[PDB]
């Protein structure tokens, strides 16, 4: 089946400045909540940290190569925050914003669209030792933040977002552990996802107020749940799952309000929001776009000891990725028409892809389960773009093999691969048949 | 995840009788169509016919035996009719008889419930010259074959069915001309699955008549389509797809009508069911329960082209069997519910596997595709259980790899190999692993 | 068995434009119709193009190094006309003409002699949107295209094609669809070979008038067909498959009429060449050679299903290529002296090889069964030249793995593996066969 | 293509008896030339001999219960001369006799129609020793031999030849010195060959008068060769290559004399037919019919160097089999239409396969070039009896690999694996291969 993209469809890949950018101590970068995560025993796999990644603060004109041989359009990347606040406070480092100078101009110079995530979780520890996103302090070292990157980058950035994976941000990261900060307490995770989201309505003022130019969103990651039964019980277990990871963040921008069934249910758990007069009207900023991150999808049942979402996923027997999740691209289709419950807004895939370990064996890496992963999920894309919905453009995760967070080095996303021992970049056989897809602007399914 | 099957439940395997016995021309079996087409050159591949298959008239101690060491409850194999009625209407053949009671008295003996299907697709060929099931001559024959088993294995056999798949029977062998007899004609496919029908509901009287012990149902193979946009042409020509598989047959069963917009469908095609005045009725008899053949799912769309429904399939990049079909085990779920139109009736998954060609290396067949599959599809089966519908049993297509019809031997079902150079059996790792489920009496799904 | 070449016989390898050049944006180069073609999805296999190929627009210095190692005297490649006339008309592209220029220095210095072929496929666009071949003013553009490489070239090239292969430009691509235009009517199949003919003996004349270097002819592919009865239908239908390849375009040039069988053929099916007075007398303009492209034979019986020539091919169980053709070598010397029907004419095998696939291995491509095709056919060479008929050359097809037209980059026939990932190049085993033949100027025959 | 065999038509496999028949001095059986030669240092690849060869004198029953499992319909085998009269001439020993009706009860007790060879190149020592063929004495110690039989087997067999390939039993034998009795002597081979075609029409005769049953005829192996240049006497080298192999033995049958250019050319060479009056009229008795034995086929050309018919092979590059032969299956096509010379007399190809030496790894001989030259020379015979030509059938060389004459026993024929070290049986994949089609009785050529 052949399946026929728009003209002005937008291709791209995706990564993170804490994940790739290899120089955590140069050019006076401060540390984040993330240094030190990696840095505490425990943490992360193996010890792995970001110290080093793929050098991509040293080897991004080899990586701009490289993905302009690719035919791509954008380049999703992160900014280093305590690059450019080295203590997120303070006076800007210039060394910081001129690595990103850089990397923008050769982007530009070689027309592949720069798509700037500002926030993808590397918080300045000072901050954190202020107690970071609990802190109402947070918002405004943010907007400062978000100003300084307006001004600095005006006419050569023209796509957006404000955060990454809000969910993993709160939830993740202060209720779960599993993420910096690392904390485990209800309350401090729904305070960091109320005041990054007033942080990001305020940076889209901001953002107006200045006449930057693009567009600006904001870019959850998404859940999508189906129910094992046709019980109530395992309906409103998925409702939970699904609502926290989008439409906590997404009702409260589009909407106005928070998901009362969510609100209900961690006041039972005895948290409440610390919305002040005011937050609600900041936080419903009218906003360009939202990119979607989508990797996988579930069939939970209500258990009561499962989290506290009392939400358990049934393993159903379906073949995983090598981080163990199974792959089922529907998910993708439905979560997309979840969605327009906001309207039939702009929606930009910021991340799909596959943990696939494939090594370099007689000098190629035979990736095949990358290429069937990804072309199921470009078929859902073009399947919702055909039901007429406003997806513009898809980014794959990852251009490079790199830090996969509390995963380390271990656990592989790259359509290049990256030798961590000599930073040698391979690409993949998914790169080529990447290339094809992107530059033809159509994709094909055979037997 | 654990699943817990019922106390009761029935688990099986299943063969038919072309597909395995291995004597067509022994104690003066007449010829089925099935004999002619596969003896045709051109109508299936490589010119394998069943004329040897799996020899199972010769060697069905020593798969009862192997079917005995898997814990398995129940046994679905079929009749060959014209072992029986050599010519299909005329004197009966007590070797044929003979035969069916040596395997019969065997899993009885052994504690294995015969689960038998009177119908699979192997109609005397001197029936055929008569016209077949577009000759209701044929539908007394039919009846007069069924009376003759209900009679002598009374006390035997407790589980019937009468048709395994008569979309097959009918439109998949007289309209698209695959299957024996290989005619291409809406009007002859139509006329077939009229008379099969009213050749079934007229057996099913003979059974409550001559007090035959056992329930007594019909096997449809069930197809599920899902529609690649939300247009209602797509979801029509779903709705043309699943209904004609299932529907068509089932509906004359259970509510006394075909499928209106399906009868309209074909009268725009100019064919016309031929019903005479009492034939609904006839149909219409209380049946026990059904079985409910399930392979694949797929995702379709309305084209005019896409053959006599105009319904084409879309690739959607899914990981596919060895046979070229997608495993997406949601489809028996899905289709399940949506058999509750009828009730909720008893249901058996008669035949439920995948080809999976994994051949004899170092002395095992390690099959761990169809553990696989089969893992996925018994949750779906666990699933609907918990969700109250009454499935009653799984029969795994497959005991043996044996002669898949137009594919001849290539195509690889079996739980246990056969090397039909030596009819050396060789019980695949899914055997072991299905004794396991079987005998335990629950599945669960592990990292 | 030694097989002595004349000590003047003519090596080489052939290329042709569009299948190696990288560079289809570059310097002004217009669109050509297999660009168009190639850029269509469903044309070509995955969706190939000509848009990089081999990148020999810039690594061409590299290929003749590699070809001097070889040992060969001639190279035969194509000129893209787009290169030249961006639009088919218009003014001369300079940039365009100093490629050529660079690329034929080159050759000269190195000892190499040019053979260009003027016509390999690349009609510009902008003339296909007149019509293409079908109209008549194409006829003109090209006359136009041939002279201005006339004068460029004069005294640098020594040896001219005007057209490669009349039968795929004609009816190929005009009748049965499958190469650029992508046409499938006989008429327009039949004006494209008329206005082929009376471009090609116009630009032969230009050739004269202008007193042009060297010697000019044009380059047919050669069909062989062998009846598999005895039968006159089984004869005729051999007939009109070899026929139509060859005498079609032949008889032309060197009789000045059409075949007549064929003519009468085609009216059947309703269809007339557009001779228009003073045409038949313009394509009988004296040619100093003829190029003849050989690969494969067959055997062949009258089929009144069998395609516009009802000449059905047999599969006789012969080994075949990676392609899928049979490796019959006899065909060569048969179709020599069949085309003795024109006269002991200079000919020169301009194509000849194998499709392959073999890949680097342990930095090597082992390619065995491509030394074992090109030493039967140059056994078949040896054996005219030894009948006493004037055959001057064997040009090898291939000297780089390239763009094989609707098979895309798949299917491999260069002496020459390009990695089409790196560019990298890897002279084959048959690269250094080749080589000992061309400078030996023998063969031998082993065991 | 599928090609369609006549209901009617002959399949078989064919062996000879000092090369299978394991026990060479038991139940006295005297000694052959065969013996007397392959216990010569020099004569036979590594001193190897039939001593026990395949011990078919033993395994006979299971070698018959294999070609019964093949579907096959004749078996051409030999009779060993000197186990019937172990001296040639004297007593006839019963235990002999008894040996060949165990065997022709077996075959004939399996549908399997015995096709008897008398004379497959055993001739008694004892004979030799009075100077053997050369010995007109011979011509009746052979008589009486075919008699014996003839008597012994009157209504068991159906099928007879006199002889198997009289050009090797004279001039491969006596002129060449390869075969038993080795000698190399023109006028020796000439006297062998005149003398053996008296026994044959003697021996027709003697059927005739006996009124033994069923029809008889003689196997030449058969040559073809066809001419490199056009020349005159590279054509005449050619008549001479095929003429000495058929016509030198068919025209003396057929048409009452020896082929005059032959009998000039050796006359050359001071040879001379010890013609007897009433020889020729005795050779030219009516047969039923002939067997050709037919493996390749050859490019020659004159060369008073090359051998005593100056008739040079041409190495042209084609793949061999692993004996070294080229396989071109048109010269099966070819001679079937040469010998139309007469007339459209019965043919049976009593010989045709290859050798491909492959072993049994994991339990089988995957020896898929021999499916592919079988396939090859079978779509020639489909097409000769297309074209009506009479011929009646085929049979595989080779039952089973065996004792390949010089070549010993590392020369492998067989579609059935003998491991002599074990006498173990293993039927190749082209044995299952040939079941298919002596069964269905069509051949289906596939890519």
């Amino acid at each position: 089946t052949i399946f026929q993209f728009p003209q002005d469809f937008m291709w791209g890949t995706a990564t993170a400045a804490y994940q790739i950018e290899g120089a955590y101590q140069e050019d006076g970068r401060g540390l984040s909540i993330w240094d030190t995560f990696a840095h505490t025993p425990g943490k992360v796999f193996n010890g792995d940290n970001g110290n080093v990644a793929c050098d991509s603060y040293h080897r991004y004109e080899e990586d701009i190569r490289l993905m302009k041989e690719l035919g791509i359009r954008t380049y999703r990347f992160s900014v280093s925050w305590p690059r450019i606040f080295p203590n997120g406070d303070g006076e800007v480092n210039q060394k910081g914003l001129d690595y990103y100078h850089r990397v923008v101009d050769l982007l530009n110079d070689n027309g592949i669209e720069p798509f700037c995530t500002l926030y993808h979780w590397d918080l300045p520890q000072a901050l954190q030792d202020a107690g970071g996103w609990g802190n109402r302090r947070t918002i405004q070292a943010f907007v400062q933040f978000a100003e300084t990157m307006f001004r600095e980058f005006h006419g050569k950035i023209q796509h957006w977002l404000t955060f990454n994976e809000p969910w993993c941000i709160a939830f993740l990261s202060n209720m779960l552990g599993v993420h910096a900060p690392g904390l485990t307490n209800l309350q401090t995770a729904i305070d960091v996802g109320h005041h990054l989201l007033v942080a990001h309505g305020l940076s889209v003022r901001r953002f107006r107020e200045l006449g930057t130019s693009g567009q600006i969103g904001i870019a959850p990651n998404v859940s999508w749940a189906v129910p094992y039964s046709t019980s109530e019980e395992d309906k409103a277990a998925c409702a939970r799952t699904i609502s926290l990871h989008s439409d906590w963040f997404l009702q409260p921008i589009y909407q106005g309000s928070y998901p009362q069934f969510l609100v209900d249910w961690f006041a039972e758990q005895g948290a409440t929001v610390p919305i002040q007069d005011g937050d609600m009207d900041i936080i419903g900023e009218p906003i360009d776009m939202i990119g979607i991150n989508y990797y996988s999808m579930s069939v939970n049942r209500f258990n009561p000891e499962a989290g506290f979402l009392q939400s358990e996923e049934i393993n159903m027997g379906l073949p995983v990725t090598d981080i163990g999740w199974p792959v089922e691209s529907r998910g993708l289709y439905e979560v997309l028409h979840y969605l327009q419950k906001y309207g039939n807004i702009d929606i930009y895939i910021t991340e799909n892809g596959a943990c696939i370990n494939d090594e370099v064996v007689n000098g190629k890496v035979q990736d095949d389960r990358r290429i069937s992963y990804m072309q199921q999920h470009l078929v859902q894309v073009h399947r919702t773009i055909h039901d007429g919905l406003h997806v513009k453009g898809y980014m794959a995760w990852s251009l490079l093999d790199n830090f996969e967070w509390a995963e380390g080095y271990n656990m592989r996303f790259g359509m290049i691969h990256v030798d961590f021992r000599t930073q040698v970049r391979t690409p993949k056989e998914s790169y080529y048949w990447y290339r094809n897809v992107v530059s033809n602007n159509w994709l094909e399914t055979r037997r």
